[PDB]
């Protein structure tokens, strides 16, 4: 397919593209593409 804009990421699409998405660990910084974070192992969740 064929795109000409750039898609530059504005805070102001974030909220209503998240709108529906309650998570902390990865928010739809775009229409397909996602914004996520490294997971860790729980095993070192005992140092909290």
């Amino acid at each position: 397919a064929e795109v000409d804009g750039d898609q530059r990421i504005l805070i102001r699409s974030l909220d209503y593209l998240n709108n529906d998405i309650f998570s902390l660990s990865r928010i739809k910084v775009g229409l397909d593409e996602f914004a996520t974070i490294k997971k860790a192992h729980f095993s070192k969740m005992v140092s909290f």
